């Protein structure tokens, strides 16, 4: 009960910042995650023994893929921690519990392949889940781990609170399907501008939590340039592998997944910042002003990509 996690001074201070990188020491990531739960949620939110056993079973069920790996899970959960800590009073007790867990679990058992590759391959999961294929799988894996003996971290919630938290987590994980982001942000844009946005409207909270999950999931674009630049290598390492697998199915992949078109990456990054990232953090900043540093860091990285195209790096 009186057992706190404590980080070295540099990490204690930098973990509070949006652009924090969790570093290359894998054995510290569980401790970083528990530290964020204790500060974000309370030292009483979860039984430590159960949380530790939940964390290590989640870790075990992430795969050795270049990008959609255990490091991504913890990185995305840190961004959520930064949003929640900078917006103290806006989120319920259940929501703080649910969203950090949702982030840790959001890409469980990812194979490094998009929903589109699963469908073109005719993967069994494409028959089981026709839309948001991988995201329904990620939620399924989350419930499976919660039902392992000794792993139910929500045990001391009431029947109704338990149903509420799994519903928060399900919506949160489904919302990480980027195909669903565009419509969710368009609706949030209209609600914010016509002034109809109402954080007591549950359907509105869902939309706002959905956008938070997009923002955390894309947070690679909100780090300092050297982290962003090096993470891009891992992202494209997966896309190019999917591209190769498209070619094996006798389908020319989109340039984004075609390793023969590396030259086109700098311009594709501009398109992605302009079409996805900047709009995402802009709308998020309007709804939640204290998330402005995500938008500023994103704009900084857009400028860095424009310098790459101008041969300046
Ligand atoms: C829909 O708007 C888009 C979509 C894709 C693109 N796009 C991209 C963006 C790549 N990208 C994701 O998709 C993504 C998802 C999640 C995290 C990080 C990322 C991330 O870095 N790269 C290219 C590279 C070369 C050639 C072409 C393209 C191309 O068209 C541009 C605009
Ligand atoms: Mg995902
Ligand atoms: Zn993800």
């Amino acid at each position: 009960g009186l057992m706190q996690f404590t980080l070295p001074v540099r990490l204690c201070k930098e973990i509070e910042l949006f652009h924090f990188d969790i570093g290359p020491f894998e054995n510290m990531w569980p401790g970083i995650f528990v530290y964020m739960v204790h500060r974000s949620c309370g030292t009483s939110c979860f039984e430590l023994e159960k949380l530790c056993r939940f964390i290590m079973s989640v870790k075990k069920n992430y795969r050795r893929v270049p990008y959609h790996n255990w490091k991504h899970a913890v990185t995305v959960a840190h961004c959520m921690y930064a949003i929640l800590q900078n917006n103290h009073t806006l989120f319920t007790d259940l929501e703080r519990k649910g969203l950090l867990i949702a982030c840790l679990c959001h890409d469980l058992d990812h194979r490094g392949f998009s929903n589109s590759y699963l469908q073109k391959f005719d993967h069994p999961l494409a028959a089981l889940y026709s839309t948001s294929t991988m995201e329904q799988h990620h939620f399924s894996q989350t419930v499976s781990i919660l039902q392992l003996e000794g792993h139910n971290i929500f045990s001391t919630l009431s029947s109704s609170e338990y149903e509420q938290v799994l519903e928060i987590i399900r919506k949160a994980i489904i919302a990480t399907d980027l195909a669903l982001y565009f419509g969710n942000r368009k609706q949030l844009e209209e609600m914010y501008q016509t002034g109809s946005l109402n954080l007591n409207n549950q359907s509105h909270r869902d939309r706002v939590i959905g956008l938070m999950m997009t923002a955390c999931d894309l947070c690679s674009v909100t780090k300092l340039w050297p982290v962003t630049k090096l993470t891009a290598n891992d992202i494209y390492a997966e896309f190019w592998a999917e591209g190769d697998e498209m070619k094996k199915l006798g389908i020319q992949p989109i340039p984004m997944m075609d390793r023969d078109k590396k030259d086109e990456v700098p311009q594709g990054q501009l398109g992605f910042y302009n079409a996805v990232a900047i709009p995402c953090y802009t709308t998020l900043t309007q709804i939640l002003p204290p998330t402005e540093p995500l938008l500023k860091a994103c704009r900084d990285n857009l400028s860095q990509w424009e310098k790459v195209i101008r041969g300046e790096e």
